[PDB]
């Protein structure tokens, strides 16, 4: 076996990707104009992937060596597995996305809206199924090879390496895996995010110096919401599972009591081992459920409403997972012992209640993102309508909106944390994070749908293929845009929940051989009353604000550098001949190290200067600040965009376009775009990677710091 | 001898106010010059009247509540503080709205710019000297009456009141005093701040004598009374926190030695440590008086920035020196200072005060750095105007988000070093040193509006260009020193709030902890899910609060746009109406969450609030000042070919209108939120440590 059965799920997911690829690839594209536009963007995507991958390779090697020297070789391998695993997923989804777009638009005419959705969604699913299969294939490998074969799940005492750096082997191994996933996420957001909006600015910046720099912007849409959103969600997914494993693993040395000079493990090996393996199996059942959710919607009789379709896959994947999960939990944790001490209030079933809380939190966090972002509800409506009072008002109201929009989703996270932890303690928080993300394949599938449609729509526009064809196309895109704001919203929620599990992980990972005496409560402690901790927290909040400010300026730097590649193309051409991607792609990368140094090196520097408490502080400031700003920037940016739309759909009598309010709404959307698509999504990654790195380096700086 | 000597300093400060008032009042004002002044002076009174009455109604309710749930002394202390800060604002405003006319006339009658500075600064000083004298007069009273006479500084143990609510009496008493100062600051910012920007918007939303006068009174409401009440609350907050930590150090450092309780830090030590910060602040006020008087009496200058600055530097150098003697001699043979956290014995906390002083100055520099055309960030913003309004907004948001790091790094280093010298007590003394010399800090603040009105009053009257030159210059300097001022007041609010957080945790010690190790009782564990949730809740409340205030400003402005004391009263009334809500958030959040979920969660909430509020306060101050000064930059003539009209200028105008509510309403309100939420929590944790629901 029953267990191998589970362990081969990721393989079917991967083959399933391979099949959806096939079945889409065998779909056709129409006109030479339809093919030509696709290749523009498809080649455009490859160029960017090429340059980015090479940069990723260079950093991954250096990190791998470093891990191998300072921790253990297993950890460095695990790191590479994760880097290869997430890398692979992005590379596959993008290849799909940039080929499915043409075949959506042709679906919209050759077929005649439902069978165009059936195409788009099959495409979207290649990114989602690859995200699940790869991420879980990797963890299965690490569990099987380093955990079982090499016995890291059999020993799991506190190991001390050739430099006297001490850690629990498996905990450390999977921490490396997580770092691998993080680094490709970081590159995809802080690098690809700059590119994407650098393109959008540049395109949206014409004084007459179609088809000028549109293709860069069109690739951006895939870079951002296929690859970027996918890497983001992947990291949070692995982060949640890895954290469950790290807390479980360390529970072994924590729950020992000396009795007559024996060390008695109050939570025993069987329990720890099950608790380590459980989240993997939990996530596997999820993938199986998500495959059923995805396949169902593809094979299903078609609809006229693609939102309901996309949603049927989501709801289906989640109902399914809740049900099977409760059996998995009862049967898998039926007789373990020490679950009381472990934090399980209702014995065995406890963490399932936690997973469920996370699931519902995720969905609610989705609803809130829609609520604050969709004309259709009040906040955006109001924003939209205030346009008649001017650009200042539009800006001030949008800032006001997003600042307020932070409360409902956060209350939802607060209640989720409280309840998660009521059922199953800190382990329960991480399992809730995992439940929140348990149907990640389907979540990611609906995300990737957005750009496929967006390109499909634009391709219709560039080609000017009919109006009747264009109607289905605009609708598909319209739905992309809603599901995309829900998507960003859900991915910020999951980033916060994952980061908070990784913070629990950071503290658990500090247990030393010399603590095995002490009470759990003296070892599982970060005291906020400590000045180092207060300082840490302040430093981390400010670093997060800096990071965000820097990324805005980065986007505007790169855009402008492109305009000039345009300007030198248009100064070159019109004089003689009437009237890229790599350039801005290269500058996006160049202007990335700096953010990446902040993300990766901040724990290291502050850790080696001031130690584990201060870094504990830093991680807390970072998550608190980052959680809030991520939400503010998503919502403000979304609201501003959908407000512009609102008037464009003619919901303000007598204004509908190039009018003074429309202009004011355009200016808000231009301020908003870098916030929603670059700042917020980068912060998701910052609040995670900074934690993973810390989890690993606290091996060294608990003991070896300067002051 | 030195006892009463020190305790009468606040009285001299107050007489000194009364003298600067007199010597200004005797200064003269044209009919146009008088008429405009009265418009704005009457305008100010109208607003003060409506606000005070509102304050009164809330302060009575809070006082009876304090008397029922804690002790009557606490309620009295609360009222003393409310009366004390209230009084200061009323005095500084009366002065401001009369000094303005006599600056402008100075600029012509007296015929030059240095003796107009001498007027303006004398005016400014009434607000500053009143702030110090009142705040300290109060604390002296509480120390003398409740501490000494009624023996609260003699008795010192853990008292349990008629409802079984337990607390250390003096700690609790001064916590009330702090709440009083907080309430009037809250009203002055979250109420007066909405008025001031409601007025600015409305005026800037009607391009053609509008009841702009409202906007001119706003300038006083905001930077005389509001900045003043803000700084006052941080000042008292820092002193009170020093006292709270000291007081609780008594039950904290007890060893259970074979069924006796042995106080490892003894009454003499505690009592000095309670009294020390008061005396420290008193020496400061004395020094600030010398700083203020020196600059007034001084031979005049051509440069009023140097003047204002001479008073600051003079007040601070002076304080550093005398303070060292005060510290050595007052704590020299004290005992148990080791256990208290004093790394270098007696002198230790002086090193802490010094760190705070320098932090304050640096935090000032940063504010200027991110806000003044003259330096790179604002220059760049200004020159990006040629690329559009979007760019101006994005670059300004980008500027302020970045501008947070240097001043925060300054706080981080300050906290680390404060605590290295003298522990958590040292952090609070750092906050106090930062804010020692507060009279002179507040004097330079109040100078700004006095000049601003002074300038405007020249512009409305049309009195010469040569006269107008001195005027514009005076105002020009006001605007720089105001940005430094905001910047310093945010720094002090954070340092205060962090002390009050320390105070919040100290205040939870129970009779049943008097055995336990300090380290098991002075603990808020971040690994606890309640604490994590708390922090997230508090950070979200803070963002909400800020959002709500933006919207409040635009609501009231618009209310004005639809149509001079009535017009001031209408929007003044709505400003108050639209205040309860923020005030509920500030005051009631600890109570609701405390009674639901307890002390740890609220500990969380407070941490989120401070961290989030500190960052947003800085962002908004700097981005707002940047935008303003970038508009100015082009207005002085700096891109070339563009000026006071033109598409970039328009774009800079739009950024300044987005900025104005952020720098003058959101940020300064956040200073208060991060403080009052703590003071309230310090007090109500008496009850909800024990009595909460889940
Ligand atoms: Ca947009
Ligand atoms: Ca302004
Ligand atoms: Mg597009
Ligand atoms: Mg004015």
């Amino acid at each position: 076996y029953v267990a191998a059965l589970f362990f081969l799920i990721p393989l079917v997911a991967l083959g399933f990707a391979a099949a959806n690829f096939a079945a889409v690839v065998r779909k056709p594209e129409g006109t030479e104009r339809m093919k030509e536009i696709s290749s523009y963007i498809r080649s455009g995507a490859d160029s960017f992937l090429a340059h980015e991958t090479k940069a990723i390779f260079k950093v991954a090697i250096v990190i791998a060596i470093l891990l191998m020297i300072f921790t253990t070789w297993q950890t460095g391998v695990a790191f590479l597995l994760g880097a290869v695993m997430s890398a692979s997923a992005g590379i596959v989804g993008m290849k799909m996305a940039t080929r499915a777009n043409v075949r959506v638009a042709e679906a919209a005419r050759t077929t005649k809206i439902g069978p165009a959705l059936k195409v788009a969604y099959q495409g979207g699913s290649v990114m989602g199924l690859s995200v699940g299969g790869f991420a879980l294939l990797g963890l299965v490998l690490v569990y099987l090879i380093f955990g079982k074969w090499m016995g890291q799940v059999d020993n799991l005492n506190i190991y001390t390496n050739w430099l006297g750096i001490n850690f629990v082997p498996f905990a450390m191994t999977v921490s490396g895996y997580a770092l691998g996933c993080s680094i490709i996420a970081m590159f995809d957001r802080v690098g690809g995010g700059v590119y994407t909006k650098a393109a959008d600015m540049a395109a949206d910046l014409v004084g007459k110096t179609r088809n000028p720099a549109t293709i860069a912007d069109n690739v951006g849409d895939n870079v951002g919401d296929v690859a970027g959103l996918g890497a983001d969600l992947l990291e949070s997914f692995v982060g949640a599972i890895v954290s469950s494993i790290i807390l479980a693993s360390y529970m072994f040395p924590i729950y020992v009591q000396k009795i007559g000079e024996n060390l008695v493990h109050q939570v025993p090996k069987e329990t720890i081992q099950a608790l380590i393996s459980y989240p993997i199996f939990f996530a596997l059942v999820g993938l199986g459920c998500s495959m059923l959710g995805i396949l169902y919607v593809i094979v299903k009789k078609p609809s006229d409403n693609p939102q309901r379709e996309l949603n049927i896959s989501l709801w289906t994947s989640a109902l399914l997972t809740v049900v099977l999960t409760a059996f998995l939990t009862y049967f898998y944790l039926k007789d373990l012992q020490g679950l009381d001490v472990l934090g399980f209030r209702f014995g065995a079933i406890s963490p399932w209640f936690s997973a469920i809380i996370g699931i519902f939190s995720g969905i609610l966090i989705g609803f809130w993102a829609e609520y604050y972002t969709s004309y259709r509800y009040k906040p955006t409506q109001f924003l939209g309508k205030s346009s008649i009072e001017g650009t200042g008002m539009v800006i001030s109201n949008g800032l006001s909106l997003g600042m307020k929009s932070v409360f409902p989703p956060t209350l939802t996270l607060v209640l989720g944390i409280l309840f998660a932890d009521y059922f199953a303690g800190l382990y329960g928080v991480a399992i809730a994070a995992l439940g929140m993300l348990s149907f990640v394949a389907t979540s990611v599938s609906v995300d990737s749908y957005g750009p496929i449609a967006d390109n499909a729509g634009g391709i219709s526009e560039m080609c000017e293929l009919d109006p009747e064809v264009r109607k289905i196309t605009d609708h598909l895109d319209a739905v992309g845009n809603t599901t995309a704001a829900i998507g960003k919203g859900f991915a910020i929620g999951s980033a916060i929940f994952a980061a908070l599990s990784l913070f629990a992980s950071y503290m658990f990972s500090q247990i030393s051989p010399s603590d095995i005496g002490k009470p759990p409560s003296l070892v599982l402690l970060l005291n906020m009353l400590d000045a180092r901790v207060i300082a840490g927290a302040l430093l981390g909040a400010a670093i997060t604000y800096y990071f965000s400010g820097y990324l805005i300026s980065a986007v505007t730097k790169a855009a402008m550098k492109m305009v000039d590649e345009i300007r030198r193309q248009a100064r070159e051409i019109p004089g003689l001949l009437e009237g890229c991607i790599e350039i801005t792609s290269d500058n996006a990368l160049k202007q990335m190290g700096y953010p990446a140094f902040i993300a990766i090196l901040t724990p290291l520097v502050t850790g080696f200067l001031l130690g584990a408490e201060f870094v504990g502080g830093v991680l807390i400031g970072t998550v608190l600040s980052g959680a809030m700003l991520a939400i503010l920037t998503a919502n403000s940016g979304g609201a501003w965009d959908n407000a512009k739309k609102y008037l464009e759909a003619g919901n303000l009598e007598g204004y509908g376009k190039g009018s003074e309010p429309h202009k004011a709404l355009v200016i808000g959307d231009t301020v908003g775009d870098p916030l929603k698509d670059t700042v917020g999504p980068s912060l998701d990654i910052l609040i995670k990677i900074m934690s993973v790195v810390s989890v690993i380096a606290v091996s060294i700086f608990k003991h070896v710091h300067l002051f």
